[PDB]
């Protein structure tokens, strides 16, 4: 799953887009919920928030290492048959 890094400049571009509504605003910058991010696997060939992002601030994150079939299985449990 992805993370948004401190360069985020709070443009909201990325929130209406995420197919699994895992992005929200909070304390200082937009935040991605680890639990709900499939890195867009089952919806887009490329992670839709990196796509909209004007700055390139969204990165894979290291304390939330997922293999592609665990991303996949998140997508199927979320959206399902
Ligand atoms: S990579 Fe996809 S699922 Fe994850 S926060 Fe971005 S738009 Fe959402
Ligand atoms: S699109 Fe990029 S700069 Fe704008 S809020 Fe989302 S992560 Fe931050």
């Amino acid at each position: 799953a992805l993370l948004i890094t401190k360069k985020c400049i709070n443009c909201d571009m990325c929130e209406p887009e995420c197919p699994n509504e895992a992005i929200s605003m909070g304390d200082h910058i937009y935040e991605i919920n680890s639990d709900k991010c499939t890195e867009c696997v089952g919806h887009y060939e490329t992670p839709t928030c990196q796509k909209v992002c004007p700055i390139p601030n969204t990165i894979v994150k290291d304390p939330a290492h997922v293999e592609t079939e665990e991303q996949l299985w998140d997508k199927f449990v979320l959206m399902h048959h």
